[PDB]
C-alpha cells in the first residue's frame, strides 16, 4: 500500500507558544475500496507528533506591596518603606527598576535627639570617643582629634623612640562583604594603640614598623616559589559551588566579583566554553588579626549604636551595606594576578591538548610574556599544536579572551592584564605597570574571615543587638538565594545577580540561557534543585518553631541527582540583656576621744586625708591628719585630744615661778617672787586659763629694787634737820620729775631727791611740774598756767608735792591737790576781772579763785587780761 495517498493533514498549532508545546499531524484517512484492499490499515503509520516553540518563556521581575511605614528619628526627618522582589527577572524578562525603598518627608515623635551618658572614670575626648585616662599626656593621638594631649604639661612616653605605621594597615581593618567580594567601611580602629608599644621589624628596610593592637601578628618574610603562580582548569563553571560562613581564601578558590563572574557566564553563553584560570599571589605582609577586644572604629561603633533594641530588618541590614559582612581575621597584603581565559571548547578538542597540557602551556606562556621570566626552552607540544599553529604559534591567543580577577593597584591597570584580540596584556610594560600601582595600592589578598557579628560585643546591649543582628543577616542571604529562579534549559544551574537569574552551563552546552548543546553533548536528565524555603511555623510549648523546603522546582528526573540536604529545619523559640561580666578606698574613719573628723563621707580615695579636730577646750597633740590606704584601712598618727594647758611662763633666771610644774591645769596659779633686795614690777599672780595667763609679761617683769621726822626734806644733824646736797646727798634716783625753770624759760627731768633738796633755798626760782620724765602733755600745758599767776601767791602745804596751787587745797596725806567750787572763796582773791565764759558767750568780772577753780575743772574758757573787763 502506498500510504501518501491519503496525505498528511496540517500541522496544528502549537500547543503553546513558549516553553515547549506539542503539535501533531495525521493522514487523510477515507476507508474507500483502495484503503480496505490494500491493507493500508495494517502498513502505514497514520499520525506525526512533535515538539515545537521550545524557548523559554521569559520571566519578568515581580515586586511587592509595600511594608508599613517606618517611623524617623535621626536628624534627618525622613521615613523608610520597603517593598521585596517576588519574582526575579529571567530569560529576557522584563528587569526590576522602581526601587526597593522609598524614603519621604516625616513627621517626628521626638525632636533632634543626641546621646550624652557614656564616660565614668575614662577620658572624653572633644570627638566624644571616651578612652582610659591612662592613654591621657603620654606622647600620642589616642583620641583622634588628638584633645587626648592638648595642653598636657609633662607626659609619660609610651614609646621609646618614634616608630612609623605600617602602611595601609586600615585596609585590614576594614569590612568585608563576602557575597559582592568587595570591602566597605572602616570597622576596626588599626591606629589604636592602647598606649602598649608592640612593635616588629620589616626585614632590610631600617626601622620596625609599630604594630596596632588589633594585630596579634604581623610578617614581613615573602616566599617565592613556582608553587606560587597556579592554573586550574574549568570544564564549565558549574563547578564554581565549592549561607556565607567563615572560610579561607585558599581553601575555597571560588572567587566572586561584582562583573568577574557575570562576565565569565556571560561569555559561557557565546559558545561551548572551557576556562583555564592562572593566578599569582604578590605579598607584602603577613598578619593576624587577634581574635578578641578588638578596638572598632569610631564610625562604625557610633551607627552600631543608633541601633533600635526591638529587632528592625530594614535598619539593621544597611550595617550590612555600609561595612560588609565578615571582617579580616587573617591575611596577606599586596596584590594578586589573576585570570579566566575563555577559550571555546571546539579549539580545545581540536588541539587535542589534554588539560595538563593546556594548563602548561599558558603557565609557560604567561610566564615568558607576562611575567619576566629569564629564559626558556621552546615547547613544540604549545606552539605546534592546531590551535597555536593558527595564531603564530601562541596558545594563550587560541582564547576567545580573558576575563580580569585582578585584585590589587588601580583597576585601570588590572583591567590591561586582561587580554582580548588587538589588545594589550600580554607584553611585560604592560605587567610591570600594575606592579608598581599594586605597591602604592595594596589590597588585603589570600585572606580568611570572620562573621561581622562577632564584633559586636561590648556595647550596651551587645548580646541583644548581637541576635538581633544575626537575624538581620540569614534575612539578607535570604534575599540572595537561587531558589527563586525558574529552573535552566540542560541542568543549567541558576544564579541570582542583583534581580535577575543568569544561568550557568553545564560543559556542552551555551546560548543565552544553556538552551544550544554541541553535537558530543548527550544527556537528557534534570538534577533536583530546591524550591524556597517556607515560612517558619507558630512557636510551640518547646521551643520548637519550624521551616521547609520542597525538592520540586525543578523536580529531579529521568536519573538526575535529587538534591542534596534537608527538606524541614528546627530552631528553637520560647528586652534588654547586656554582655557577660568578665581601687575603693575607705569608709569614714572614728575620731579619737574628744575629736571629730574636718570632713564626713562614706568612702574616701585611696590616698586621701582627712584632718582630726578638736572639741573645745581640747587641741590636738600628734599629727593631725589620717590617711585612706589602698587596704581600705586607715594609716593613723598618735594623735589625740587632750585637755588645754598653760606652759611654764616666760623665765628670767632672775624671778622664781611657784609652784614649779612643766604644765599647769586650767585654773591654778603661779606666784613670781624675787629676793629681798627685789620686789616685783608687776603683779606677783598670775593664773591659767585657757592656755594662755593674765598676762605673762614677757620680759617686761623683773625685781627692781624696792623696798625721821624731818620730813627727808633735810638731813639731820646734831638732832636739827639741815639742807642735803643734791650732787652728794641723793642716790637712790626718786621718781623721776620735770621741773619747770623760771629763770631760763626752760624745762627738763630731775630726780625728786634733787628736786626737794634744792627747794630750801632757790625753790622759789624752781618749780615742780609733773611726775614722771618730761612729755608733752594737758599737765605741762595746766602746769603751764599755772605758774603764769607768778608773783603774788602763797603756798603752804605739804602732801609729798609738796606744792599745791592756790585754788586748790591738799588732801592731808592723801597726797594730791583738788579743786575747788566758787562758793568757797575764803582766801582773798585777785581782780581778774576779764574772762569769757564760753558758755555765755560774753565777758564778766571773776576773782583769781573763781578763775582758778574754772581752769582746773574744766579749763573751760578764755583769760582776756588782768584787771577790770568789759562788763
Ligand atoms: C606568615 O608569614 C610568616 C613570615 O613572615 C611565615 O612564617 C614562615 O613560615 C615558613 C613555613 O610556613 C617557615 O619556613 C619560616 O621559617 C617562617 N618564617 C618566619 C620568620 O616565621 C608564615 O608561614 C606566614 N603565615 C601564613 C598564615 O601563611
Ligand atoms: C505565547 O507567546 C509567547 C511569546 C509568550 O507571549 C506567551 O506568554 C506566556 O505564555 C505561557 C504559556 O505556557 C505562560 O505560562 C506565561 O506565563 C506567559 O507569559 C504566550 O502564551
Ligand atoms: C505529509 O508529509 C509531507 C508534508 O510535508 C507530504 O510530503 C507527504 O506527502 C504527506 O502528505
Ligand atoms: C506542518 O507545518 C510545518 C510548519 O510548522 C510545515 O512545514 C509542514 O509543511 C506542515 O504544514
Ligand atoms: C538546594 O540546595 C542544595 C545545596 O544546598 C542543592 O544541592 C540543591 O540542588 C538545591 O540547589
Ligand atoms: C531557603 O529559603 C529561605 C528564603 O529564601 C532562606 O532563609 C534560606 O537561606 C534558603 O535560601
Ligand atoms: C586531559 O584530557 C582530558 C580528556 C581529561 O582526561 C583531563 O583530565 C586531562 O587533563
Amino acid at each position: 500500500c502506498f500510504c501518501d495517498h491519503y496525505a498528511w493533514t496540517q500541522w496544528t498549532s502549537c500547543s503553546k507558544t513558549c516553553n515547549s508545546g506539542t503539535q501533531s499531524r495525521h493522514r487523510q484517512i477515507v476507508v474507500d475500496k483502495y484503503y480496505q484492499e490494500n491493507f493500508c490499515e495494517q502498513i502505514c503509520s497514520k499520525q506525526e507528533t512533535r515538539e515545537c516553540n521550545w524557548q523559554r518563556c521569559p520571566i519578568n521581575c515581580l515586586l511587592g506591596d509595600f511594608g508599613p511605614w517606618s517611623d524617623c528619628d535621626p536628624c534627618i526627618e525622613k521615613q523608610s518603606k520597603v517593598r521585596s522582589v517576588l519574582r526575579p527577572s529571567q530569560f529576557g524578562g522584563q528587569p526590576c527598576t522602581a526601587p526597593l525603598v522609598a524614603f519621604q518627608p516625616c513627621i517626628p515623635s521626638k525632636l533632634c535627639k543626641i546621646e550624652e551618658a557614656d564616660c565614668k572614670n575614662k577620658f572624653r575626648c572633644d570627638s566624644g570617643r571616651c578612652i582610659a585616662r591612662k592613654l591621657e599626656c603620654n606622647g600620642e593621638n589616642d583620641c583622634g582629634d588628638n584633645s587626648d594631649e592638648r595642653d598636657c604639661g609633662r607626659t609619660k612616653a609610651v614609646c621609646t623612640r618614634k616608630y612609623n605605621p605600617i602602611p595601609s594597615v586600615q585596609l585590614m581593618g576594614n569590612g568585608f562583604h563576602f557575597l559582592a567580594g568587595e570591602p566597605r567601611g572602616e570597622v576596626l580602629d588599626n591606629s589604636f594603640t592602647g598606649g602598649i608599644c608592640k612593635t616588629v621589624k620589616s626585614s632590610r628596610t631600617s626601622n620596625p614598623y609599630r604594630v596596632p593592637a588589633n594585630l596579634e601578628n604581623v610578617g614581613f618574610e615573602v616566599q617565592t616559589a613556582e608553587d606560587d603562580l597556579k592554573t586550574d582548569f574549568y570544564k564549565d563553571l558549574t563547578s564554581l559551588g565549592h549561607v556565607p560562613i567563615f572560610y579561607s581564601s585558599k581553601r575555597s578558590e571560588n572567587i566572586n566579583h561584582n562583573s568577574a563572574f557575570k562576565q565569565a557566564i556571560q561569555a559561557s553563553h557565546k559558545k561551548d566554553s572551557s576556562f583555564i584560570r592562572i593566578h599569582k599571589v604578590m605579598k607584602v605582609l603577613n598578619f593576624t588579626t587577634k581574635a578578641k577586644d578588638l578596638h572598632l572604629s569610631d564610625v562604625f561603633l557610633k551607627a552600631l549604636n543608633h541601633l533600635p533594641l526591638e529587632y528592625n530588618s530594614a535598619l539593621y541590614s544597611r550595617i550590612f551595606d555600609d561595612f560588609g559582612t565578615h571582617y579580616f581575621t587573617s591575611g596577606s597584603l599586596g596584590g594578586v594576578y589573576d585570570l579566566l581565559y575563555q577559550f571555546s571548547s571546539e579549539e580545545l578538542k581540536n588541539s587535542g591538548l589534554t588539560e595538563e597540557e593546556a594548563k602548561h602551556c599558558v603557565r609557560i606562556e604567561t610566564k615568558k610574556r607576562v611575567l619576566f621570566a629569564k629564559k626558556t626552552k621552546v615547547e613544540h607540544r604549545c606552539t605546534t599544536n592546531k590551535l597555536s599553529e593558527k595564531h603564530e604559534g601562541s596558545f594563550i591567543q587560541g582564547a576567545e579572551k580573558s576575563i580580569s580577577l585582578i585584585r590589587g593597584g588601580r583597576s585601570e591597570y588590572g583591567a590591561a592584564l586582561a587580554w582580548e584580540k588587538g589588545s594589550s596584556g600580554l607584553e611585560e610594560k604592560t605587567f610591570s605597570e600594575w606592579l608598581e600601582s599594586v605597591k602604592e595600592n595594596p589590597a588585603v589578598i589570600d585572606f580568611e574571615l570572620a562573621p561581622i557579628v562577632d564584633l559586636v560585643r561590648n556595647i550596651p546591649c551587645a548580646v541583644t543587638k548581637r541576635n538581633n543582628l544575626r537575624k538581620a543577616l540569614q534575612e539578607y542571604a535570604a534575599k540572595f538565594d537561587p531558589c527563586q529562579c525558574a529552573p535552566c534549559p540542560n541542568n543549567g544551574r541558576p544564579t541570582l545577580s542583583g534581580t535577575e537569574c543568569l544561568c550557568v552551563c553545564q560543559s556542552g552546552t551555551y546560548g543565552e540561557n544553556c538552551e544550544k548543546q554541541s553535537p558530543d553533548y548527550k544527556s537528557n536528565a534534570v538534577d533536583g534543585q530546591w524550591g524556597c524555603w517556607s515560612s517558619w511555623s507558630t512557636c510551640d510549648a518547646t521551643y520548637k518553631r519550624s521551616r521547609t523546603r520542597e525538592c520540586n522546582n525543578p523536580a529531579p528526573q529521568r536519573g538526575g541527582k535529587r538534591c542534596e540536604g534537608e527538606k524541614r529545619q528546627e530552631e528553637d523559640c520560647t528586652p534588654c540583656i547586656n554582655d557577660d561580666e568578665e581601687d575603693s578606698g575607705c569608709p569614714q574613719p572614728v575620731p579619737p576621744e574628744n575629736g571629730f573628723i574636718r570632713n564626713e563621707k562614706q568612702l574616701y580615695l585611696v590616698g586621701e586625708d582627712v584632718e582630726i579636730s578638736c572639741l573645745t577646750g581640747f587641741e590636738t597633740v600628734g599629727y593631725q591628719y589620717f590617711r585612706c590606704l589602698p587596704d581600705g584601712t586607715w594609716r593613723q598618727g598618735d594623735v589625740e585630744c587632750q585637755r588645754t594647758e598653760c606652759i611654764k611662763p616666760v623665765v628670767q633666771e632672775v624671778l622664781t615661778i611657784t609652784p614649779f610644774q612643766r604644765l599647769y591645769r586650767i585654773g591654778e596659779s603661779i606666784e613670781l617672787t624675787c629676793p629681798k633686795g627685789f620686789v616685783v614690777a608687776g603683779p606677783s599672780r598670775y593664773t591659767c586659763q585657757g592656755n594662755s595667763w593674765t598676762p605673762p609679761i614677757s620680759n617686761s617683769l623683773t625685781c627692781e629694787k624696792d623696798t625721821g621726822h624731818c620730813q627727808l626734806g633735810q638731813k639731820q644733824s646734831g638732832s636739827e634737820c639741815i639742807c642735803m646736797s643734791p650732787e652728794e646727798d641723793c642716790s637712790h634716783h626718786s621718781e623721776d620729775l620735770c621741773v619747770f625753770d623760771t629763770d631760763s624759760n626752760d624745762y627738763f627731768t630731775s630726780p625728786a631727791c634733787k628736786f626737794l633738796a634744792e627747794k630750801c633755798l632757790n625753790n622759789q626760782q624752781l618749780h615742780f611740774l609733773h611726775i614722771g620724765s618730761c612729755q608733752d602733755g594737758r599737765q605741762l600745758e595746766w602746769g603751764l598756767e599755772r605758774t603764769r599767776l607768778s608773783s603774788n601767791s602763797t603756798k603752804k602745804e605739804s602732801c609729798g608735792y609738796d606744792t599745791c596751787y592756790d585754788w586748790e587745797k591738799c588732801s592731808a596725806s592723801t597726797s594730791k591737790c583738788v579743786c575747788l567750787l566758787p562758793p568757797q572763796c575764803f582766801k582773798g582773791g585777785n581782780q581778774l576781772y576779764c574772762v569769757k565764759m564760753g558758755s555765755s558767750t560774753s565777758e564778766k568780772t571773776l576773782n583769781i579763785c573763781e578763775v582758778g577753780t574754772i581752769r582746773c575743772a574744766n579749763r573751760k574758757m578764755e583769760i582776756l587780761h588782768p584787771g577790770k573787763c568789759l562788763a
